[PDB]
């Protein structure tokens, strides 16, 4: 339940808060329109994560879900976080490669399904069913990764070389980090429970900070965010 | 409760899933920007419906609401579905006639009110009050239908004849199908309960598949989605 | 609990409904694209508020929250209202000064955090924690007010003098009214409880009608909404 993992929740809260402040201050020295958008998007991501990590730390974002004949602690606040932060991260990537509206909607929509079905799975009372939702959510994730490689990368090359290289790195970072989430879910408290909640929380914290703060540091330090 | 109607929920799940896959594959042979948008929007609709129909089939999207001195089974997942799919359908229509941002916001906003108030009515514990919400939701629906005829049709004519004819058909399809929803709600388990949940579920399934898959088939088979 | 304050909820419901109808009818005599957007945005605000005020009046938007060792009545419907109406009001201001996408996203995002954290605070079971959320929400509000003065006003001056003057008035109206909300929350039933729910409801009603209907009357009566 909500106790051993408190340290990872506290560290997550602190790291997201610090990241938000760093991006906020760093963005003060920016007036370029396009550069503005990237800062706005990128700063909102850890700001949201900060509030949800704090909600979990304080116990608000935690609930008990019956399944497997047991009362299992489930941090639902994560999904509220991801619901808004994952599409924002996708928007950063899309804006970078100047994706068309159609592809953006496809990505945001698939992302919404990914998080929504993940939440349904996390709160499902029938054990076996939890994995059905996991599969559907994973399929949505694969769709997103597909678009990022066969509907994005190809266009990034048709853009400025500075944009292409920054997109390629952020793209690779996204694919590696995002793909780890379903694995942690599958092995953790929400899934088969091979890994305890304490360790599951630690894993998500490392992934979240990297996917948000790490991702943001790479993007906001790049010249790709400016139109030159 | 959740049993007799299982067959309609299973059929709905299957039909939405098949529709989503068909649109997904069909869209692979498309690269045109504007055509892209229509495929993205139209494929997301049954994809979302698929997840919610499955949630109902598995029992997750079902809840018990006290009213009329009874414990009434209410499938709340429908509203989560409609909250996102109805405005997407409206966006398809709006994009088709190249509606201005102002009208799109008006439609999306009215739609949000329609579904939101429908949900409030569906979960209201005071019988007579349920119909007050039904009336407000219906008023919002009438607003939407009004705009589609006196704020859309008139412009579709000012566009390409291919767009005008496809819009006219989809418009007519929308008006006929959407108008049936409040009637089913009024006579079904959420309303006066003249029709049993089993039959109510069947009716919504026929309406949903037609309004989503049927609607999509007409749109995506049209040349109106391309700019020529 | 839900009784003495019924009159303020009924008055709020009536005033929001009347405002919505007035804006609806007033907007009929408009065909200008940009003017359209302002009417669509501005009419949706009181329309949404109307539904939520009615939900509170009927008892649906009310819930009991344990804290301070007591069962405290909390009208959660307010946050559902504000979640959608505050960013819409910000959009009116942003459209007026032709703000760039980056700033709009920053405002909408900060607003989402403001309302979200306010809701978390309103439903928190640990008394002292409620004020932590209040502080975070207030910080988000201050960010919004900052942008409206150092990221908006400066640009409004670079626009038509009619737009600048209307923005300045609406800006001032927004800053004064919005700043009162955290104070009412802090002194009312959601906070330290120095003011009874009855009076708290009255205060929010006066603020809401002014910030929505009053704000709208000023905007929609202005020539600033037209491009000339
Ligand atoms: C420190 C926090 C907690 C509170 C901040 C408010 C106080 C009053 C200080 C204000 C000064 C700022 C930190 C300056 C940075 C932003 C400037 C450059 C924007 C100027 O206008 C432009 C052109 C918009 O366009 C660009 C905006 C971009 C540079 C910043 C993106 C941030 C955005 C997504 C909003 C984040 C919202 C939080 C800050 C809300 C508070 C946090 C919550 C969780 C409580
Ligand atoms: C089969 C499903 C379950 C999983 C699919 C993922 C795997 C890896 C296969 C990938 C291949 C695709 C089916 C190819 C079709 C899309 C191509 C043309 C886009 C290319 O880029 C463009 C230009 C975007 O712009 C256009 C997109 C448009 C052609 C498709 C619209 C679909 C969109 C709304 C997203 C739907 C999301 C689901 C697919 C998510 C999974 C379902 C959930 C419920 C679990
Ligand atoms: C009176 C209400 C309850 C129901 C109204 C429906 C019936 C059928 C009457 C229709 C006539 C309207 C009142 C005319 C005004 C709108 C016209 C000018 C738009 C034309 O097209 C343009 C160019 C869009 O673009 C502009 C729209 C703008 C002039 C109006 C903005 C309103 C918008 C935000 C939607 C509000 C939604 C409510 C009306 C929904 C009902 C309320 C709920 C809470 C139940
Ligand atoms: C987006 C924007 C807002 C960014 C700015 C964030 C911020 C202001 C700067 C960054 C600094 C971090 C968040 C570091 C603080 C996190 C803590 C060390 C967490 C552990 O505390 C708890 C341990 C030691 O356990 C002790 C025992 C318990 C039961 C006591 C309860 C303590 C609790 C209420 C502290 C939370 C307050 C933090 C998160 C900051 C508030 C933000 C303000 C703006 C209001
Ligand atoms: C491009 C654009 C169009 C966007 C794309 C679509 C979008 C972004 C993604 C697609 C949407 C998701 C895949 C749908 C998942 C949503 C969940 C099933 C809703 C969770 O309900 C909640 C859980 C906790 O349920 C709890 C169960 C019980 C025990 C609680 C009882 C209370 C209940 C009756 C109230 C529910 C009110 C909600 C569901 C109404 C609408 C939900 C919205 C979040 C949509
Ligand atoms: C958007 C995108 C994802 C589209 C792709 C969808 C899909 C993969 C292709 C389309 C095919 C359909 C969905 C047909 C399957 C539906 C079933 C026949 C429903 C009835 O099963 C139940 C009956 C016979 O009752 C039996 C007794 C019960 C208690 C057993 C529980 C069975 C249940 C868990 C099956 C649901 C799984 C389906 C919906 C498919 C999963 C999708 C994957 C991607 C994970
Ligand atoms: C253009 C743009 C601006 C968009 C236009 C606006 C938009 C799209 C449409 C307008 C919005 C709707 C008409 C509002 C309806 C929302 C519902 C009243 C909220 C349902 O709450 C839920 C039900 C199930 O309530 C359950 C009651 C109890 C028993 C549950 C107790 C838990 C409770 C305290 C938590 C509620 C948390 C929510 C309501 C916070 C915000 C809600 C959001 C969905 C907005
Ligand atoms: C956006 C759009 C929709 C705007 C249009 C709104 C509207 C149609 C016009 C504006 C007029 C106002 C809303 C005035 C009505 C409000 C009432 C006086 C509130 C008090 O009633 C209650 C007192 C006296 O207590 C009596 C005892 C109780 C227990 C009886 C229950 C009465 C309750 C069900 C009335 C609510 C219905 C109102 C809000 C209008 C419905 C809108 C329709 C479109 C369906
Ligand atoms: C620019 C763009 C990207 C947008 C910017 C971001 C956005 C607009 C603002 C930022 C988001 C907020 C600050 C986050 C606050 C949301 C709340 C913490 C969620 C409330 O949950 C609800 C309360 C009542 O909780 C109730 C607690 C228990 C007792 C209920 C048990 C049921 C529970 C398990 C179901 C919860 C389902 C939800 C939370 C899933 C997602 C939530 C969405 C609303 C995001
Ligand atoms: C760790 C990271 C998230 C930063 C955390 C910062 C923290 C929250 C505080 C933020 C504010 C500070 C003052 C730092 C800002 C100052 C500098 C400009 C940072 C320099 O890095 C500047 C650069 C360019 O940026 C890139 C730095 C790299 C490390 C980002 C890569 C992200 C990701 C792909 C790393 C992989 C995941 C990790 C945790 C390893 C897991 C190992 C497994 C085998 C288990
Ligand atoms: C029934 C429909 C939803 C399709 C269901 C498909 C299903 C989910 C599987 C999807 C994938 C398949 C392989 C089909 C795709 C292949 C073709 C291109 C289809 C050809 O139709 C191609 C065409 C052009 O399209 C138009 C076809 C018509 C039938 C659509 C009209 C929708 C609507 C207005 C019908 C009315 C409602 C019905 C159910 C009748 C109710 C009667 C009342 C009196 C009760
Ligand atoms: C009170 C207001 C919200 C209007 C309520 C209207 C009501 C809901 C019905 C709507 C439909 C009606 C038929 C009115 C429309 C007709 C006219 C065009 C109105 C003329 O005002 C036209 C003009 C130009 O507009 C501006 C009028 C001013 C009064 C708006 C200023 C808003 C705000 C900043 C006022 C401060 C708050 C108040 C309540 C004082 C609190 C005092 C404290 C010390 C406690
Ligand atoms: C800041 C957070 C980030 C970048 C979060 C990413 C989350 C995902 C890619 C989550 C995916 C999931 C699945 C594929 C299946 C099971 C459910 C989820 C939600 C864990
Ligand atoms: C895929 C789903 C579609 C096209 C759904 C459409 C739903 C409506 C037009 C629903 C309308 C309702 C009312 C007018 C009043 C009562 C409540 C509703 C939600 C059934
Ligand atoms: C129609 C409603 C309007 C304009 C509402 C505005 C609301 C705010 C500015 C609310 C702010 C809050 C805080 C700053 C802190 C405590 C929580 C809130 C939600 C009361």
């Amino acid at each position: 339940t909500g106790r051993p993992e408190w340290i990872w929740l506290a560290l997550g809260t602190a790291l997201m808060g610090l990241g938000t402040l760093y991006f906020l201050v760093k963005g003060m020295g920016v007036s370029d329109p396009d550069a503005k958008k990237f800062y706005a998007i990128t700063t909102l991501v850890p700001a949201i994560a900060f509030t949800m990590y704090l909600s979990m730390l304080l116990g608000y974002g935690l609930t008990m879900v019956p399944f497997g004949g047991e009362q299992n602690p489930i941090y639902w606040a994560r999904y509220a976080d991801w619901l808004f932060t994952t599409p924002l991260l996708l928007l950063d990537l899309a804006l970078l490669v100047d994706a068309d509206q159609g592809t953006i909607l496809a990505l945001v929509g698939a992302d919404g399904i990914m998080i929504g079905t993940g939440l349904v799975g996390a709160l499902t009372k029938v054990y076996s069913y939890r994995f059905v939702w996991w599969a559907i959510s994973t399929a949505a994730m694969l769709y997103i990764l597909y678009v990022l490689f066969f509907g994005f990368t190809s266009k990034a090359e048709s853009m400025r070389p500075e944009v292409a290289s920054t997109f390629k790195v952020l793209r690779n970072v996204t694919v590696v980090l995002w793909s780890a989430y379903p694995v942690v879910w599958l092995i953790g408290s929400e899934g088969a429970g091979i890994v305890p909640l304490n360790i599951e929380t630690l894993l998500f914290m490392v992934l979240d900070v990297s996917a948000k703060v790490g991702f943001g540091l790479i993007l906001l330090r790049s010249r790709a965010i400016f139109g030159e």
